[PDB]
C-alpha cells in the first residue's frame, strides 16, 4: 500500500482532486494527508452524499402522553421518589453531548469549559459534575447506601484531548475517574454541490462532527451499550452541554418516565414566540418526532389553538430519557434508517491556486444526523413539560451577536433562579443601609444591577434545603452559599 | 430680602442657604418650590414606610386580538373612522431622563441601529403620518392626529430642537404640542431637601403620573376640547414596536363603551419587570413590578398560565371627559411611590460626593393610578412579538431590553410580514432561506429587514411589493421603493 494504490482508490471514487497539491507538500504534510485519506471510506461517503442530494401533516402529541411539572404538581413527589430510588439502586447513568465545535462564541475551546461569569466562576462542566455528586449524596441519605451515576461524555475529533486534560486537571470535580467515560463521535467531510470532498488546506480535508445523532454509531464504535449493560444501567439521561440550568439526572423526569413505562421521553418547555429556535415535539401519521426549528414553515410555527397558545408549543430542550434495551435496538438495528439533515454552508477552502478563501456564497453542504430522530422507533414515548425559568437558559451565541441565548442571559437566568430560591425559603435581600429590596429590582440608573446570588448544587439541587440558612434573615448581594458556608462578597 | 429665608425657616429647609455667603439661579429655582406641599408629600409618602386583596382580571372586561380575531376588522374600522373624523389624539410620555443608556440626550432620539438609522421619535411620527394617510384614502378627507408630547426640564429644549431640525418629520408644527411636567427634589430620609450643588437643588421629574398636573398647568385638556378630540392614546416612548394611535385598540375601547382601557401582553416569566393589571376591592389598578411579592408573581391558574398575567405595556386609552374629571377632581388622590436612591450631593464644607449607600428618596406619581376612577375599564391583550420590545438598558448591562434586542425585534417582525405577504428570502446562490435560520458560525446573522411605517403600519399593503418575489437581505422597503443593501 503506497501513494499509487491510494490514488487509484480515490480516482475510482471520483475524489482524485484530494491529491492535487501532493507534489507541493512538505514531506511531513504528505505523511499527514496520506494517513487521513487512508482512514476514510470513500464508497460510504459517496453513498451518503447521493442520499443527501436525493433526500434534498403535523399534529400535537395526545394529552395522554404528556406530563407537566406544573399541572401535575400532585404527582411530583411520587415521581421524584421513583427517580431517587432508581439512582440509589445504581440503575441510572447520564450521557452528555459535547461533540459540538464551531467558534460562534469566539473562543477555541469546548463550550463545557466556558465561564459564563457566575459569582463562583464555575464552568458548565463543573456545575454539571456537582449536580451529579449532589444526587449521589441525596439518594444515599434517603435510602442509606452509597450509589453511582456514571457519566458518559461524547466528544468529537476536535475536543477529546482538551476535554480529557481539563477533567484530569480538575481531578474530575470530585467524581471518580473510573465513573466518567469519554468516547468520540465520527466526523464527515464537507462536500461541494458537485459531490467532491473539500480540502480546507493543501494537506487537510475539511471535516466536522457528524451531528449529535452521530451518537449512535459512536456508541457502537466504542462498545458503550455493552459498558452500560455491564454496569447494570436501565435508564440513560441524554442532555446538551450548553444549558447552565440543566437538571442533570433529574429524578422527577426520570421517575415520570419510569412510572409511565416509557422506553423514550423528551423534556420540553412551552414555546411562546413563533420564531424561537427550538425544535417542536409532535406526531405525523401516529409516529412521534421532533420537527427542527430550521425545517418548520412560518405558517405552522405561528398557528394558534383555541386557548390562545401556539398549536405547536412543546419546545425541545434536548434533554431525553432512553432505556438501555431501546438504545441497544437503535444501535444494532435502527441506526441505518436515520437520515442525514443537510445544510448549505460557506466552507473555508484552498483554491486551485493554492490560496485560502472565505467564500462569499455557500459552496457546499454539511451532513448531520439528529439525536431525536430515534423517537419514531420507541415502543412507548412520553413528553414531560417543565418551566423554562427553572430549567432552560442555553448558551448559543456571543454577546456581540443577536442579543439572546448568550453568556449574559445565561448567568442572569441562573442568578435570578437562585435569588428566587432564597426568597421562597424565607430569606430576603437588603441594600447597604439594610432596607429590604423588592423581588423585582427597579433598574433606573447606570449603576443599578440585579441581585447576584449563587447556590452550589452541593447545597441545593433545585431549591430545597435552604431554610436553615436563610429563613427570616437578610443578605447583602452578591450572596454565595456553598460547602464552605454563607458568603457575602464585596 | 429675608422673605424666602423665613419661608425656608418655617419649612425647616433653611439649610438650603448654607452656601449662600460663598446666587441668581439658586434663587429662581428655590422660589418655584412649594415647601409646605413638599413636607406634606414627604410625610405621607414616607408614612408607615394589597397583594392579599389582588384579584385577577375577569374575563368580562378582557378582549384579545388573538382569541377575538373575528372582531378585529370591525374594531379596526371603528378606530380608523374615528381617526378620519379628527376625534383621535396621542399623548407621548417623554419626560423621563436618566443616565442608564449612557447618553446625554432623551430616549426618543436614540438610534438602535436599524438599517435606516431612524430614531424612536421618527418611527413614531411616521406611524402617525401613515394612519392619517390610510384614513384619508378610506374615507376621502384629510385628517389630523395631534401629538401631545410631555417633556421634563431635562428634555424640553433638546426635544424641540430635534423636531425643528427634522422639520417635524413631515407632520405640521401646529399639530405637535410640547408641554413640561413638574419636578420634585430628592430628600434625605429625615425629610431634608438635598442640594446637588452649593447653588443647585437635586431635582427630578415627578413621575409619569405628573402628567395630570402638567395637563392643568398648560391647559392641555382645553386644547383637546377645542380640537374636538374624544379619544386619547397615551404611550411610553421606549418601545420600538409601539402601534401609535392603534385603530384596533381604539376601536375596541370605543365599541365597548369604555372611558379607560389598558393594552397588555401575556406575562409568562414571574420576574419580568412589567406592572400587572388587576382588581383590588372592586376597582382596577396596576400593581407595579417593584411592589409585587414573589409569591403573588409566581402564582399559577389551573390552565398553567400565571394567575396575574396581564402585563402592562404602558399603552392606555382615556376619553377626554375622563381626563377632564381626573385633572379637575381626582388628581389630588394620587399617591407618591417612593424609591431609595444614591443621590450625588454637596454636603457641609462644600464637599462634593457620590454616595456609597443610599442617602435619600425620590417620589413619583404613576400614570395608571387613575384607572381606579374609571366608569368602565377594559383590557386588550396583544402579542408581544407584534407590539412590545422596550429599550430600558444599555448593551453592557443585564442582557435584556437593550438596543440589540430592540433592533432585532423590529427586523424579525418585518421579516415575518414579508413572508406572510408571500415574499421569500434567498441566499447568495438563490436558494430559499428557512423562516428560522440556523445560526452556527461566527458570521451567521438573522435576516435583516426593515419596512417604513409609510409603506406598512402592521403588515398590510405589501402584496405588490413582495408577493411571489425573492430578496437578498438586508432588505429595506420605503417611500423610495425596495432596496437590497
Ligand atoms: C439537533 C438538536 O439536538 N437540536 C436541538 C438543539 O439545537 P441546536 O441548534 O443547538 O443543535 P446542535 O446540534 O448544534 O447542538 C445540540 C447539542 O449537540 C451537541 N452536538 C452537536 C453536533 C455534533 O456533531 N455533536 C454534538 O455533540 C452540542 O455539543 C450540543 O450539546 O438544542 C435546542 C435547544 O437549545 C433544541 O430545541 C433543538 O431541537
Ligand atoms: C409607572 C409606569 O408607567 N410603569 C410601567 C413602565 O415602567 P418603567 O419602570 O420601565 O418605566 P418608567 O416609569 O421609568 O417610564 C415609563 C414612561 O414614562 C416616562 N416618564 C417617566 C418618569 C417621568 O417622570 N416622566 C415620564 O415622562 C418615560 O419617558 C417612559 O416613556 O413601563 C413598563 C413596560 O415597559 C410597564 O410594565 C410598567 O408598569
Amino acid at each position: 500500500m503506497n501513494i499509487n494504490d491510494l490514488k487509484l482508490t480515490l480516482s475510482k471514487a471520483g475524489q482524485e482532486h484530494l491529491l492535487r497539491f501532493w507534489n507541493e507538500l512538505e514531506e511531513a504534510q504528505q505523511v499527514e494527508l496520506y494517513a487521513e485519506l487512508q482512514a476514510m471510506n470513500f464508497e460510504e461517503l459517496n453513498f451518503f452524499f447521493q442520499k443527501a442530494i436525493e433526500g434534498f401533516r403535523m399534529e400535537p402529541v395526545p394529552r395522554e402522553v404528556l406530563g407537566s411539572a406544573t399541572r401535575d404538581q400532585d404527582q411530583l413527589q411520587a415521581w421524584e421518589s421513583e427517580g431517587l430510588f432508581q439512582i440509589s439502586q445504581n440503575k441510572v447513568a447520564v450521557l452528555l453531548l459535547a461533540g459540538g465545535q464551531g467558534t460562534r462564541l469566539g473562543v477555541a475551546y469546548p463550550k463545557g469549559m466556558y465561564d459564563v461569569g457566575l459569582p463562583s466562576r464555575k464552568t458548565l462542566f463543573q456545575i454539571q459534575a456537582e449536580r451529579i455528586l449532589k444526587l449521589q449524596q441525596v439518594a444515599e441519605k434517603y435510602y442509606g447506601n452509597k450509589c453511582i451515576i456514571p457519566w458518559y461524555i461524547m466528544t468529537s475529533g476536535r475536543t477529546m484531548e482538551s476535554t480529557k486534560e481539563f477533567f484530569t486537571k480538575h481531578k474530575y470535580f470530585g467524581l471518580k475517574k473510573e465513573n466518567v467515560i469519554f468516547f468520540q463521535q465520527g466526523m464527515l467531510p464537507a462536500m461541494s454541490f458537485d459531490g467532491k470532498i473539500i480540502l480546507e488546506e493543501k494537506n487537510k480535508v475539511s471535516m466536522a462532527p457528524d451531528g449529535n445523532g452521530g451518537l449512535y454509531r459512536a456508541l457502537a464504535a466504542q462498545n458503550i451499550v455493552e459498558d452500560m449493560e455491564q454496569r447494570g444501567i436501565w435508564s440513560i439521561h441524554v442532555y446538551c452541554v450548553d444549558n447552565i440550568l440543566v437538571k442533570v439526572a433529574d429524578p422527577r423526569f426520570i421517575g415520570f418516565c419510569i412510572q409511565k413505562g416509557a422506553d423514550c421521553g423528551a423534556k420540553v418547555v412551552e414555546k411562546t414566540n413563533p420564531t424561537e429556535p427550538v425544535g417542536v415535539v409532535c406526531r405525523v401519521d401516529g409516529v412521534y418526532q421532533v420537527v427542527e426549528y430550521s425545517e418548520i414553515s412560518l405558517a405552522t410555527a405561528q398557528k394558534r389553538s383555541s386557548d390562545g397558545r401556539l398549536l405547536f408549543n412543546a419546545g425541545n430542550i434536548a434533554n431525553h430519557f432512553f432505556t438501555v434495551p431501546f438504545l441497544r435496538d437503535v444501535v444494532n438495528v435502527y441506526e441505518p434508517q436515520l437520515q442525514h439533515h443537510v445544510a448549505q454552508k460557506k466552507i473555508p477552502y484552498v483554491d486551485t491556486q493554492g490560496q485560502l478563501i472565505k467564500p462569499d456564497k455557500p459552496n457546499g453542504i454539511k451532513m448531520e444526523k439528529f439525536v431525536f430522530d430515534i423517537f419514531q422507533f420507541a415502543k412507548k414515548f412520553v413528553v414531560y413539560e417543565v418551566l423554562r425559568e427553572d430549567e432552560f437558559s442555553p448558551l448559543k451565541n456571543a454577546d456581540s451577536q443577536n442579543g439572546k441565548d448568550n453568556p449574559t442571559t445565561a448567568r442572569h437566568a441562573l442568578m435570578s433562579l437562585h435569588h428566587c430560591w432564597v426568597l421562597n425559603a424565607g430569606g430576603h435581600f437588603i441594600d447597604e443601609n439594610g432596607s429590604r429590596l423588592p423581588a423585582i429590582p427597579r433598574l433606573k440608573d447606570a449603576n443599578d444591577v440585579p441581585i447576584q446570588c449563587e447556590i452550589s448544587p452541593l447545597i441545593s439541587y433545585a431549591g430545597e434545603g435552604l431554610e436553615s440558612y436563610v429563613a427570616d434573615k437578610e443578605f447583602h448581594a452578591p450572596l454565595i452559599i456553598d460547602e464552605n458556608g454563607v458568603h457575602e462578597l464585596v
